[PDB]
C-alpha cells in the first residue's frame, strides 16, 4: 500500500519577513534567489536549476534537495526549509524550540552498545519532545549515518509530524550531482543511486536524512567548504525561532576540535559525549581535569593529556601537538558552555537531562529556561531552578515570567507544571494574552478581563490545528459573536472563540434552559478590600478554564481546575453531561477521531463517578449537612440546586443514590415531623386542629399551619381525594337514571369538568410548552376524559326528554367512567411498592402486543373455519362476522361453548357429536381441540415465560426510572395550587387577579429569603473537605486492587534489575581496576605595532651577552606612538640619566634598577642603555616608552577554585589556584593584568589601580569593603625581567608582581568581571603549566604557585 499518485507542486507559501503569516507565491519566483556555480573558475555563477526531491531506496518518503551557492543568504535557505514544512504539514506546523547540530567524525566508527543506545534514546526523546531541527553533514558515513539511524526509529514509530533532519553538504563530493543538476526543476521523486559509479566523487548522501542543502562553490572532491554557511544557518534559525543552538560532539578529528572551538567562541554550547574516543575523549579529559571535583579526577595531569593527544591524533610536528593542546584547553575555559556526558558517571536515559543542562547554562533569562524545562518534562529541574531563584533574591524575574510560563504549560497539556507555577504565588485570574486584542464596539466584549482574552487565545491556538473538533463545533453551532442563537463578519471571525459564545454553546449542550451567569465586575481594583474576594475570583477563573479543559478533553487539567474551585458536585455533573453529549455530537464524527471519542465517553463516566462519590462521602460524614448542601441554590446557574442540575444533566446514577432520595422525600413531606405514612397525613388533613399542634405561640402554630398545607404531599392528598370524589360522584351519576331535565348533579359535574379543562389549558399555555404537555400520556388521558364528558353532556342536553339521547349519553359516559378510574392509577406512582410495578407493566405491554399478534392468527383462522363448518349454507352478513369473532375469543379464557356448539350443529345424539345431519360438522370439536392446544397450552404459558424473562431484565432500570419520576412528581406538585379540582376556579380567578394587579396595576412584587454567608461558607468548607477525603479514599482503594499490586511489583522488580545491572557494571570496572592494580629567549622578527617593520633576526644560540657574536648588526627602529612624546614616556636622548638606582623624573622616583646581578651597562658612543637580559635584534626604544628598565606592576588576584558544594578542587595532590586574567585588545591573547608604574607611586597603588581599571572598570559599599580587605594583604612575590616582544636592546620591561590571595573566597566572589580599557575580556582562569600565556608570565605564576604551594 501507501503509493497512490505523485503530483508536482505549483505554488508555495513563503513566510513574510515580519513573521506574521505566509504569502502564496510561484515556485520559480521564490526559487530565483538561489545560485549555482558551473565551474571553480566561475565566481558570479548562474541561477540554480538543481532543486526538487530525491527518492532513496527502502525509504517510503522522499527527501527535498536544494543546491545553493556560498554567497546565498542563509535566511533564504531557512525560508526554503520553512516553506517545505509549511507545504507538507500545513501552516500551523510545530515550530522548533531547539536546534541540534551534530558534529564529529567523518569516517565510520563503532561505539559501545550501552553508550550508543543511551545517546540514541536521549537524542530521540529530545527531538520528539521539542520538535527539534537536527542539522548534520548529510553524508552516509560516521556520525551523520549514526544520527540518521537514530532518527530513523523516530520517523518509523511516530505518526503525523516528523522532526526534520537537515543535511548540509558540499556539492563537490556528492555522488549524482550531475544527475541532480540536469533537467527542468522541480524533480519530483527522482531516483538516487548510491551504488552508481561516479568517477571523481565518492561520498553519497545518507538516505535517512529528511532534507538536503547542497552548497556549491564550483570545486570538485574537496571537503569542508560549507562549515561557515552551516554555522550561519544555525545562527539564523536560532534568531528566527528564538531557540538555543546545541552542538553535540561524538568522536571527531582535528577539524571537529576547531569546529567546537568556533562554537564556544560564538557562544553556542557544546555537549561532549565521553567514551566515544578521539577528540571527544580529549575534550572530556580536559574538562574533567579542569572542573570536576570528584576524587578519581585528582590524578589527572597535562602530561597524560599530552600523551593521550599524541597517541590519538598522531601529529607530524610538536608545534601542531602544542597548538592542538592549546585549542583543547581553550574550548573548556568557560565551564557553563561545555557539558560532558559520560556512561561510567551519568545514568542511563539521562542524556536529554544533559542536553537540558546545556540549555539552562546557555540562555540567561529565567523564562526561556523554564519553557525548555517544560518541554523536556523535567518538573524536578524546574522546581530546583525556581527554589534556587527564590533563595538567591531573584523573586522579581519569577513574577515577570510566570504568566507566560503558566500560559505555555496550559497550552501543551502539562498539569504538573501548572501545579508548580500556581504554587509559587501566581494568581490564576492574572493571566495575560500574548497578543493585544483590538477594540470592539460591543460593550459586553469590552467589559471582559485580561484572563478571558488569555482563554480566548488558548481556544484560538488549539483551534488553528488541522481537523480540530472545536472549529467544527463553533461553525455548526450557528450563533453570532455573543453566542445568541440568531445565526460585521470580520469581528465575528477574529473573536469567534470568545468565552461568552463558548459559555452559550456549553449551555445548549447541557439542556434547553441552562444559562451560565458571569459577573466580571468583581475583577475591578475597587473591590479588593472586600473579605474573601480572592477565593471568588479564583473560583470563577477556575470554572472558566475548567470548561475549556472539558472542551479539549484534557481530563487531568480538568480534574485540577475542578479541585481548585468550589461547587464540586454540580461541576462534575455538568462536565459529565457536556462530555457525554459532545462524545456523540455531529462535530466529533470522523475516521481519525475514534480514540478521541472513546476518551471523552470514558472521561464522562469518570466525572459521573466523582459526583456520586463526593455525594456519598458527604452522606457518610454528616447526613443533615449533606441535605443542606444539596438544597443550596447557586447563583452561577440561575439559582438551581444540585438536584435540578442533576435532572438537567440526566444523571440517573446521581438521582438513584440514597442521599438524593432522602432529600427528595424530605422535600415531599415539607420538612415536618410525625408525617411519614398515608394515614398520619390523612388524619392530620381531616382533623387540622387536633393533630397538628401536638406535632413537631401564634408564630409557631401559624407557621406549622402554613407549613403543612404548602407541602407537596398535602397537595397530592388533596388532588387524590378530589379525584376520588369525582370518580364516586360521576359513578353514581352514570348508574342512576337520568331525569327529564338537566339534574343538579349534572350541573355540579359540568362546573367540575370546566374547572379541569381550564387547568389543563393553564398547564398547556401558561406553564409549559404544547410539545412538552402532549408528550405526557396522562395529559392525553386528561384531554380524552374531558372531551368524552362534554360530548356526553351535550348529547343529553340537546334533547333532555328524549329517551334515545339519554341512552346514547350513558353509552358515552361508560367510557368516561372507565378512563376516570384508569386515571386514578396515576396516584399509585408515588408509592415505593406500586410505582415500579407500574413501570414494569408499561414495559411488559410489548410482550402483551406480541401475544396478541400471535393469537390473532389462530383466532381468525379457527373462527372463519369453524363458522363456515357450522353454517355452510348461509349468506354472509354482519352476524357471520360476529360469529367469527365472538365464541373463538372467549374460548381462550376457559368458557367453552360446547353445549351451544352442540345446539348449533343440529346433532341429536346423546353423545355430543354423533347423529348429525352433515358429517362435516362432527369435525367442529377437533379444530377447537387443536385451537385450545395452541392458545391455552402453548401461547399463555409462553407469555408467562416471556414476562418472567422481561421482569428479571428490566426491574433495576424500572426502579431507577421510578426514582427519577419521584423528583418529577415532587417538582410537579410543588408549583401546583393548593385548592383541589372543583374549587380550582377560585384559585384561577385569584391568579388572574394577581396577574392583572402585577401587569397593569404594578402594585406588588415577589419576596424570598437568601441564606447567610456563614452557612454558605460552612457548606463550602464541608463540601471541599469531603471532596479531599473522597479523593484520598479513592486513591488508596485503587492502589489496593490486585492488578495494581501485580503491576507495582513488576515495575519494582525491573527497577531492582536495573540497579543490579549498575552494580555489576561497577564490579566489572573493579575487576579491570584490580587486574591493572597487580633556555634562551629570542623575540619574534616583526616588531609589534610598528607597521610591519622587522628586526635583525638572530638564532637562539647567540642570545647570551657572555657570548661574543661579532656579526651582530641590529636595526634602529622607533615606533610612532613612542616618538610622539607622551607624559609616561622618557626623552628620546637618554644622556645624563643615571641607571641602576631609583631615578627622579619631574621630581618623582621611578624604578630604574634591574634585578639582574651584572647590572645595566651604558654605551659610551650614543649614551643609550644596553639590555642585560640578552640581544633582541633591535636598538632604540621601539614601542617601549622608557629608556632602560621600564618598571611594570602586575596584579595577580587569586582564589582557590571551589565547587558549589564548597570543596576545594584538587589536582596532582596539591591545591589548584585561579587568577583573574584579561584578554588583550591588540593581539587577542590572554595575559596577566598589569601596566607600567606611574610617577610618584609604588607597586601597591599601581597594582590596585590597574586591577580596578582593567578587571572592574568603573569600580561598591560592601563589595568595595571586600575588595579593600582583599587588597590590604599583598605580597611582592617577584621582580623579574619580562620576555615582552616589544623589548629592545635600549628599552626592556622589568616587572614587579603583587599577589592578592583570597583564602576564604568570600571577597573575590563579589567582583563583576567585565573587560575595559586595553582589555577585551576578563575571566577567572586556573593556573597550570600548560598555559599558552603572553611573555614570561608562566614563570611569574610558577613563582606565585611555588611560594603559595599551589598547583602548576
Ligand atoms: C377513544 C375512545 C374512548 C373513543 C370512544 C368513542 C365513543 C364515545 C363512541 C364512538 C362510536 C359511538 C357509538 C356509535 C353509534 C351508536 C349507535 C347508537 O344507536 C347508540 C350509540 C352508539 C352505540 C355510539 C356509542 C358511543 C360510541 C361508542
Ligand atoms: C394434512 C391435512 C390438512 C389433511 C386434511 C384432510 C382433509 C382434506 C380430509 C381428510 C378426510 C376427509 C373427510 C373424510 C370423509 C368425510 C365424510 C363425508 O360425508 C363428508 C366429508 C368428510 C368429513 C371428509 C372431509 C375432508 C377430510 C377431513
Ligand atoms: C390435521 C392433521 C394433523 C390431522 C388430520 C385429522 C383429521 C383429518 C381427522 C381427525 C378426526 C377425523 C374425524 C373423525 C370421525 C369422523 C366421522 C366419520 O363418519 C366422518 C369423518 C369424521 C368427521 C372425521 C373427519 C376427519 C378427522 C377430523
Ligand atoms: C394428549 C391430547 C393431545 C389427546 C388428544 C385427544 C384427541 C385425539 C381427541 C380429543 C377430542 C376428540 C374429538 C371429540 C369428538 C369428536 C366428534 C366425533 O364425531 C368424531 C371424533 C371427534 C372429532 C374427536 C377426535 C379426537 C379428539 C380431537
Ligand atoms: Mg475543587
Ligand atoms: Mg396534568
Amino acid at each position: 500500500a501507501m503509493i497512490r499518485q505523485s503530483v508536482a507542486a505549483k505554488t508555495l507559501l513563503i513566510e513574510n519577513e515580519d513573521g506574521k503569516g505566509s504569502t502564496r507565491m510561484e515556485v520559480q519566483d521564490f526559487m530565483k534567489r538561489f545560485h549555482m556555480h558551473a565551474s571553480e573558475d566561475d565566481k558570479t555563477g548562474s541561477p540554480s536549476t538543481a532543486w526538487g526531491t530525491l527518492r532513496f531506496p527502502t525509504k517510503e518518503a522522499t527527501a527535498p534537495y536544494l543546491r545553493l551557492s556560498v554567497n546565498d543568504d542563509p535566511e533564504d535557505a531557512l525560508l526554503f526549509v520553512k516553506a517545505m514544512l509549511a507545504q507538507k504539514y500545513g501552516e500551523t506546523y510545530d515550530r522548533p524550540s531547539l536546534i541540534l547540530s551534530v558534529t564529529g567524525g567523518a569516517r565510520n566508527f563503532t561505539l559501545p552498545p550501552r553508550l550508543e543506545t543511551a545517546i540514541a534514546k536521549g537524542l530521540r526523546l529530545a527531538a520528539q519532545r521539542t520538535n527539534a531541527w537536527v542539522v548534520t553533514g548529510g553524508t552516509n558515513t560516521g556520525v551523520m549515518k549514526l544520527t540518521g539511524q537514530i532518527m530513523e526509529a523516530l520517523s518509523k514509530t511516530q505518526s503525523h509530524f516528523i522532526p526534520p533532519t537537515i543535511g548540509i553538504a558540499t556539492y563537490g563530493v556528492i555522488i549524482g550531482g550531475d544527475d541532480m543538476t540536469r533537467g527542468e526543476p522541480p524533480k519530483i521523486g527522482l531516483e538516487y543511486e548510491m551504488h552508481k559509479k561516479d568517477p571523481p566523487k565518492t561520498t553519497p548522501l545518507d538516505d535517512n536524512h529528511n532534507l538536503f542543502l547542497l552548497v556549491d562553490d564550483g570545486s570538485t572532491n574537496k571537503f569542508g567548504k560549507e562549515i561557515k554557511f552551516r554555522a550561519a544557518f544555525e545562527n539564523a534559525a536560532g534568531q528566527a525561532f528564538a531557540a538555543p543552538v546545541v552542538t553535540i560532539v561524538v568522536q571527531g578529528g582535528p577539524g571537529t576540535l576547531g569546529t567546537a572551538l568556533q562554537a564556544v567562541r560564538q557562544g553556542t554550547p557544546i555537549v561532549v559525549v565521553d567514551g566515544s574516543g578521539l577528540a571527544a575523549d580529549v575534550l572530556a579529559y580536559a574538562y574533567n581535569f579542569m572542573h570536576n571535583p570528584l576524587t578519581r579526577f585528582k590524578s589527572y595531569t597535562i602530561d597524560d593529556l599530552r600523551q593521550k593527544v599524541a597517541q590519538t591524533f598522531n601529529p607530524k610536528s610538536s608545534q601542531q601537538l602544542t597548538n592542538l593542546l592549546d585549542s583543547a584547553l581553550e574550548c573548556v575555559q568557560d565551564p557553563n558552555l561545555v557539558v560532558v556526558y559520560s556512561l561510567q558517571e551519568s545514568g542511563i536515559d539521562e542524556f536529554d537531562d544533559c542536553i537540558l543542562k546545556a540549555i539552562f547554562s546557555s540562555q540567561g533569562k529565567l523564562g526561556n529556561k523554564l519553557k525548555q524545562a517544560m518541554y523536556f518534562d523535567q518538573l524536578d529541574v524546574a522546581k530546583r531552578a525556581l527554589s534556587e531563584a527564590s533563595k538567591n533574591g531573584q523573586h522579581n524575574e519569577i513574577a515577570a515570567c510566570i504568566n507566560d510560563n503558566l500560559m505555555a504549560a496550559m497550552m501543551h497539556n502539562k498539569p504538573h507544571f501548572v501545579e508548580l507555577y500556581l504554587g509559587f504565588d501566581a494568581k490564576i485570574y492574572e493571566l495575560k494574552p500574548s497578543e493585544e486584542v483590538a477594540k470592539t464596539n460591543i460593550t459586553a466584549l469590552d467589559e471582559l478581563p485580561s484572563f478571558a482574552l488569555a482563554i480566548e487565545e488558548l481556544y484560538k491556538r488549539e483551534a488553528k490545528k488541522p481537523h480540530s473538533h472545536v472549529q467544527r463545533l463553533v461553525s455548526l453551532s450557528n450563533t453570532d459573536v455573543l453566542g445568541r442563537h440568531y445565526r460585521g463578519r470580520d469581528l465575528a471571525n477574529t473573536r469567534a472563540y470568545n468565552v461568552l459564545r463558548m459559555d452559550q454553546i456549553f449551555a445548549r449542550l447541557v439542556s434547553k434552559d441552562f444559562s451560565v451567569n458571569r459577573d466580571f465586575t468583581i475583577y475591578d481594583s475597587k473591590y479588593d478590600k472586600v473579605p474573601g474576594i480572592q477565593f471568588r475570583r479564583t473560583a470563577q477563573a477556575s470554572h472558566m478554564l475548567f470548561l475549556w479543559a472539558i472542551c479539549l478533553d484534557r481530563f487531568r487539567m480538568a480534574r485540577h481546575f475542578w479541585l481548585i474551585g468550589d461547587q464540586s458536585i454540580i461541576n462534575a455533573l455538568v462536565a459529565s453531561r457536556i462530555l457525554e453529549r459532545l462524545s456523540t455530537h455531529r462535530a466529533l464524527q470522523g475516521p481519525h477521531l475514534a480514540e478521541e471519542r472513546a476518551k471523552m465517553q470514558h472521561n464522562a463516566k469518570k466525572f459521573e463517578e466523582l459526583a456520586v462519590g463526593v455525594l456519598g462521602e458527604c452522606h457518610g460524614s454528616d447526613s443533615h449537612m449533606a441535605s443542606e448542601m444539596l438544597h443550596s441554590k447557586n447563583d452561577m446557574f440561575n439559582k438551581k440546586n444540585a438536584i435540578n442540575i442533576a435532572y438537567d444533566a440526566k444523571s440517573l446514577a446521581f438521582l438513584s443514590h440514597p442521599a438524593t432520595q432522602s432529600v427528595i422525600n424530605a422535600d415531599w413531606y415539607g420538612h415536618l415531623k410525625s408525617v411519614t405514612s398515608f394515614w398520619a397525613v390523612l388524619f392530620a388533613f381531616f382533623f387540622p386542629f387536633f393533630v397538628l399542634p401536638f406535632i413537631n405561640g401564634a408564630h409557631r402554630l401559624r407557621r406549622k399551619f402554613a407549613k403543612f398545607y404548602s407541602a407537596p404531599y398535602t397537595r397530592f392528598i388533596s388532588d387524590l381525594l378530589s379525584h376520588f370524589v369525582l370518580c364516586v360522584v360521576t359513578s353514581y351519576f352514570v348508574l342512576d337514571k337520568l331525569e327529564d331535565t338537566i339534574s343538579a348533579i349534572e350541573w355540579i359535574l359540568l362546573v367540575w369538568f370546566v374547572a379541569l379543562l381550564l387547568e389543563e389549558l393553564r398547564q398547556m399555555i401558561f406553564c409549559d410548552g404544547i410539545a412538552e404537555y402532549i408528550s405526557d400520556t396522562w395529559n392525553r388521558l386528561d384531554l380524552i376524559m374531558i372531551t368524552l364528558f362534554f360530548v356526553g353532556f351535550f348529547t343529553h342536553a340537546s334533547d333532555p326528554s328524549n329517551q334515545d339521547s339519554k341512552v346514547v349519553s350513558k353509552g358515552i359516559h361508560a367510557f368516561l367512567v372507565v378512563v376516570l378510574w384508569l386515571r386514578f392509577m396515576r396516584y399509585y406512582a408515588l408509592s415505593k411498592n406500586l410505582g415500579p410495578k407500574l413501570i414494569m407493566m408499561m414495559e411488559m405491554m410489548k410482550d402483551v402486543s406480541t401475544f396478541v399478534f400471535l393469537l390473532l392468527i389462530f383466532l381468525i383462522g379457527y373462527g372463519v373455519a369453524a363458522q363456515s363448518l357450522l353454517s355452510p349454507d348461509e349468506d354472509f352478513s354482519s352476524r357471520t362476522f360476529i360469529g367469527v369473532l365472538f365464541r373463538p375469543y372467549f374460548q381462550i379464557y376457559g368458557e367453552l361453548f360446547l353445549d351451544d356448539l352442540n345446539s348449533e350443529a343440529n346433532c341429536l345424539g346423546d353423545t355430543p357429536f354423533t347423529e348429525c345431519s352433515r358429517e362435516t360438522v362432527r369435525m367442529v370439536p377437533f379444530f377447537l381441540a387443536v385451537y385450545i392446544l395452541g392458545s391455552n397450552v402453548l401461547l399463555v404459558n409462553l407469555l408467562i415465560a416471556m414476562f418472567n424473562d422481561t421482569y428479571m431484565k428490566v426491574q433495576e432500570a424500572a426502579e431507577d426510572l421510578w426514582r427519577k419520576q419521584n423528583y418529577e412528581l415532587c417538582a410537579e406538585y410543588k408549583d401546583r395550587p393548593f385548592l383541589p379540582a372543583p374549587f380550582i376556579l377560585l384559585a384561577h380567578v385569584h391568579m388572574l387577579f394577581m396577574r392583572l394587579l402585577r401587569l397593569c396595576g404594578v402594585h406588588t412584587q415577589e419576596h424570598e429569603k437568601i441564606q447567610d454567608d456563614e452557612t454558605k461558607r460552612k457548606i463550602t468548607t464541608f463540601e471541599e473537605l469531603n471532596t479531599d477525603k473522597f479523593l484520598r479514599r479513592w486513591e488508596r482503594e485503587r492502589q489496593e486492587m490486585l492488578e495494581a499490586r501485580v503491576k507495582m511489583t513488576n515495575d519494582n522488580v525491573v527497577q531492582a534489575m536495573g540497579m543490579m545491572d549498575q552494580l555489576l557494571e561497577h564490579m566489572i570496572s573493579f575487576r579491570f581496576s584490580l587486574d591493572q592494580q597487580a633556555e634562551w629567549y629570542v623575540p619574534p622578527e616583526e616588531y609589534p605595532k610598528s607597521g610591519g617593520v622587522k628586526r635583525y633576526l638572530i638564532d637562539a644560540s647567540m642570545v647570551p651577552l657572555s657570548i661574543m657574536c661579532p656579526s651582530y648588526d641590529p636595526v634602529e627602529y622607533t615606533h610612532p606612538s613612542v616618538a610622539a612624546q607622551p607624559v609616561w614616556a622618557d626623552p628620546a636622548d637618554p644622556r645624563k640619566i643615571k641607571f641602576n638606582v631609583k631615578d627622579e623624573v619631574n621630581g618623582k622616583v621611578v624604578d630604574r634598577t634591574s634585578c639582574h646581578p651584572s647590572g645595566i651597562s651604558i654605551d659610551s658612543n650614543t649614551g643609550r642603555p644596553i639590555n642585560p637580559w640578552g640581544r633582541t635584534g633591535m636598538t632604540g626604544r621601539g614601542l617601549l616608552g622608557k629608556w632602560g628598565v621600564n618598571q611594570a606592576a602586575d596584579t595577580v588576584v587569586t582564589r582557590w577554585k571551589r565547587s558549589p558544594d564548597g570543596s576545594i578542587l584538587e589536582r596532582d595532590g596539591k591545591k589548584v589556584l585561579e587568577f583573574v586574567a584579561i584578554q588583550r585588545q591588540d593581539n587577542k591573547m590572554w595575559a596577566i593584568p598589569g601596566g607600567f608604574v606611574d610617577n610618584g607611586e609604588d607597586v601597591a597603588l599601581t597594582s590596585g589601580r590597574e586591577f580596578m581599571e582593567e578587571a572592574l572598570g568603573m569600580g561598591s559599599a560592601e563589595s568595595k569593603d571586600s575588595l579593600a580587605a582583599l587588597f590590604s594583604s599583598g605580597t611582592i612575590v617577584a621582580r623579574i625581567y619580562c620576555e615582552d616582544p616589544r623589548n629592545t636592546d635600549n628599552a626592556w620591561v622589568e616587572t614587579t608582581c603583587v599577589n592578592f590571595h583570597d583564602e576564604s573566597g568570600r571577597h573575590a566572589a563579589r567582583l563583576k568581571l567585565q573587560g575595559g580599557d586595553d582589555a577585551e575580556h576578563a575571566r577567572w582562569m586556573m593556573v597550570h603549566g600548560g598555559l599558552n600565556l603572553f611573555a614570561s608570565h608562566r614563570t611569574l605564576l610558577q613563582h606565585v604557585t611555588s611560594a603559595l604551594n599551589a598547583y602548576f
